[PDB]
């Protein structure tokens, strides 16, 4: 919901072994690099907010700052609820555990009670089409078996915000628009999406608003329209 002029840094070596003088010296050999810069920036209920921009912007680092996976250097951010995207998907999930009961630990991590796990558990199910195989152990699962499973259980934990990752852009056909059509509930319901893509015309298609992020900072917010031409402009002058 609330970035309020969050800056995050990360250590930096220039040679691995700046690493191994740095514990015998015991005085930094690094270099202290600002991955957010300022960032001052809402998403409000019932939005669709995208955001674009290079591959060192520091998108991916501003999307763990909102879901709270790591915390912000200066500043502070805020939430009125759980913020799930790529990172938590298929959280606790064991292979050794059927999908019945890697719904129930993941589903769990990610917020819900075991009534609502209950309560939606025959959807998630369904959703899936995994049905005939819920009761056999993940490690018998494909790979494609695995992940439709883990974005079945995410899609309905109910979150003020889900984040659909760049990489997340990519599923099967007609999973999609069952994905898609959950995702239009949730913004009915008054829940938010941020949407990170390389698309452009995507962005101006599914987004309310967008802002475009480079090198740490946001230079450009607003309409869909206005964000990407201020994109293509950057690509200008940018590389």
């Amino acid at each position: 919901i609330r970035v309020f002029d969050v800056w995050k840094k990360y250590k930096y070596y220039k040679k691995p072994q700046d690493r191994l003088k740095e514990i015998i010296f015991r005085k930094p050999f690094h270099e202290e690099l600002w991955v957010l810069k300022g960032i001052n920036l809402e998403i409000e209920k019932g939005e669709v907010l995208g955001i674009v921009g290079p591959n060192g912007a520091g998108k991916s680092t501003l999307l763990k700052v909102i879901t709270g996976v790591t915390e912000p250097d200066k500043g502070f951010v805020e939430r009125s609820g759980k913020v799930v995207g790529l990172l938590e998907l298929g959280t606790g999930f064991n292979y050794e555990l059927s999908g019945l009961e890697n719904i129930y630990v993941n589903a769990s991590l990610l917020g819900l009670s075991r009534r609502e796990i209950d309560e939606k558990l025959e959807s998630i199910i369904e959703f899936s089409e995994l049905d005939d195989f819920i009761n056999k152990p993940l490690k018998t699962y494909s790979s494609g078996m695995i992940m439709r499973l883990a974005f079945s259980i995410a899609i309905h934990t109910e979150p003020e915000c889900f984040i659909i990752d760049e990489a997340l852009a990519v599923g099967d056909a007609h999973f999609q628009q069952k994905c898609f059509r959950k995702l239009k509930e949730h913004k009915q319901k008054g829940g938010s999406i941020i949407f990170v893509s390389h698309d452009m015309n995507a962005v101006k298609i599914l987004c309310d608003r967008a802002i475009l992020l480079h090198k740490g900072e946001i230079i450009e917010e607003g309409s869909p329209e206005t964000v990407t031409q201020a994109y293509y402009k950057l690509k200008l002058h940018h590389h």
